């Protein structure tokens, strides 16, 4: 049976986490994203100017083209990408998926043209939301799932330190205590789960649902919760230049926690200080608005505090504090 | 209980079929498409130059915006469209869906900018393939399905004559004999079905699967079948200006038929003559290649010969020769 460990590394301010992935013999640095189901990469089909500062996949060398197939994806921040499709060998942490569908980019929006830290995204949400037309493809995980020792993957994202993606096994040395599991609603293709309640510093409130999403940097919550949280931060104010609420970097931030099937997941205030706002001398808050979409996004700010197991059996998510 | 009848009308050469749909009090002419799951319309959000020669939806007047929601779709011919989302009242043939998600176009590719015959598309494939992010919406049919007398719709597309879309009931006067049903595989979101065999003129061959797709003008089949068919047409030759095989307009074309759960669906040779190729004095064939995608597209050329029932119970498709 198979299993493997892929090491991830955060970019400046933990804005994103990259992990090497070898496709058809070429190694690219991809952003693993549990919030989407497409594996797409910068390729030789892009204009040469857009290939600069990236490792690119050349489909002609090793891929098998799916004639007539296309893909087109649009993300939460409005970014987008589209292209054609090939199958090829894809290796991650020593685990190889043969015949994996690789989505070669032909067009990418400005956000991606500006980000030279990654060469594409590897989706780990459920395959039901893969965008390939006319017939959707399976994610790397769904492709290899049956070959793994256990049909799950786990992740430990860290603050300014390398972390890991464990495929097909759980590394108990990565967390304290035992794991607590909760049921996943995969109906919209996400690793969605419910929280029973939350505590923002001195204020507690009713539960809500949200998605475990490695692809989003911040912890995005309803406007009412964000207000409650920042009302407790002296001098907090919104700064559109920075992207949300900002505050003096030395401010003492309250903790934030959620109750999940009896387990209290706590994000300490120190992790809620994302980093310099870029806006002179303030810091950007790790908690920001979800724009009224009706569910919360448990992004990297939250994930940095926990070891999280994504188990296809159930499905269900397991949580424990990182070691 | 509800039911209704919407009249469709073919454009020149039966290239597409339009049907009026009233959204928030404004009537638009839409192309009903059983091959996709999005209801999208030309809107006031498009550049004014692109609104010309169309009836447009103004979301601000009656729609409720789903903040943070987007849609982006890519079709078989490579065309595409994208925009934002609103809920509104949508009436088709006297049947009203309240709170139906209407996808307002913000960008559309050249194919749509050139086609002034329609103001958008109304998808009737399964809702599982609807493109709305972050949470997909239901098609008009799935929205109203529970209110209908029977959870089905039926269609009779005609050659140069008005036809109908029957919602929630079957009009037995539209076909000869009794209906034959066959099981539908909705796993890729299409009204997919299997045929046991086919007969192209003097040649017969093994079965294959395909989708019932009102949104595609032609009958698209595997290259091997297309070759077999045209090898029997004197003087047939490909003409890229025209889009495929063309032949002298007076040529006697062989029939084409498929066996489906014991029923023989026959497309007479006269319907296989699509119309002038635009390429001087030849006619375009109604049968053309599917580009190697692995399944056939039973488009309008085929549908013009049958009354077809799309039944959500099963699901299953019913067929009988048009009356
Ligand atoms: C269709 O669902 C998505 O796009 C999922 C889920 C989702 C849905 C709605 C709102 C937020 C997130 O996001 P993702 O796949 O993790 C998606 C992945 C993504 C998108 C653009 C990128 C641009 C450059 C580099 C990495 C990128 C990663 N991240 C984001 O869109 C967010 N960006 C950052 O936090 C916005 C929320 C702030
Ligand atoms: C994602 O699936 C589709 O796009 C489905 C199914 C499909 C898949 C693969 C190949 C062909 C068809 O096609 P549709 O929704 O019926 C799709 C609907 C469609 C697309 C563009 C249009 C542009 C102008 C006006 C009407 C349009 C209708 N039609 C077509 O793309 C075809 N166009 C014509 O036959 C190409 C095949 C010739
Ligand atoms: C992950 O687990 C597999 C299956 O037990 C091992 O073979 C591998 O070495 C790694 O420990
Ligand atoms: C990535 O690198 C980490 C340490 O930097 C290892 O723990 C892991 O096995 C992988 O090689
Ligand atoms: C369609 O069927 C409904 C339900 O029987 C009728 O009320 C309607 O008039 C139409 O015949
Ligand atoms: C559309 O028009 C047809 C005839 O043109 C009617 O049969 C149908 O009821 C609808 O009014």
């Amino acid at each position: 049976a198979a299993s493997g460990v892929a090491t991830n590394t955060p970019t400046a301010n933990d804005e994103e986490y990259i992990t090497p992935v070898t496709i058809g013999g070429t190694t690219l640095n991809l952003n693993f994203d549990t919030g989407s189901a497409d594996l797409w990469v910068f390729s030789t089909e892009l204009p040469a100017s857009q290939q600069s500062g990236h490792s690119v996949y050349n489909p002609s060398a090793t891929g098998k083209e799916l004639s007539g197939y296309t893909w087109s994806i649009s993300y939460g921040d409005g970014s987008s990408a589209s292209g054609n499709v090939f199958t090829d060998s894809v290796t991650v942490g020593g685990v190889t998926a043969h015949g994996q569908a690789v989505q070669a980019a032909q067009q990418i929006s400005a956000q991606f043209q500006q980000d030279t830290n990654n060469d594409g995204l590897l989706g780990l949400a459920f395959s039901s939301i893969n965008t390939v037309q006319p017939q959707s493809q399976t994610t790397f995980f769904d492709t290899v799932k049956s070959s793994l020792a256990q049909p799950l993957f786990a992740v430990a994202l860290k603050h300014q330190q390398p972390g890991v993606y464990d495929f097909g096994f759980i590394d108990s040395s990565k967390y304290t205590g035992s794991l607590t599991y909760t049921g996943v609603d995969n109906s919209q293709g996400f690793w969605s789960f419910n929280v029973d309640s939350y505590t923002a510093g001195s204020q507690s409130g009713d539960g809500f649902s949200g998605i475990a999403d490695t692809g989003t940097t911040l912890l995005l919550l309803d406007d009412s919760v964000v207000s409650q949280y920042y009302s407790q931060v002296s001098g907090a104010q919104q700064d559109s230049n920075a992207g949300g609420y900002v505050f003096d970097c030395s401010t003492n931030l309250p903790d934030f926690s959620v109750s999940i099937s009896g387990y209290t997941a706590t994000v300490p205030g120190s992790l809620i200080n994302y980093g310099p706002s870029g806006d002179g001398s303030t810091c950007l808050g790790g908690i920001q608005s979800n724009s009224g979409i009706g569910f919360s996004i448990f992004g990297d700010i939250f994930l940095k505090s926990q070891y999280v197991v994504f188990d296809s059996d159930g499905p269900q998510l397991g949580f424990a504090p990182q070691a």
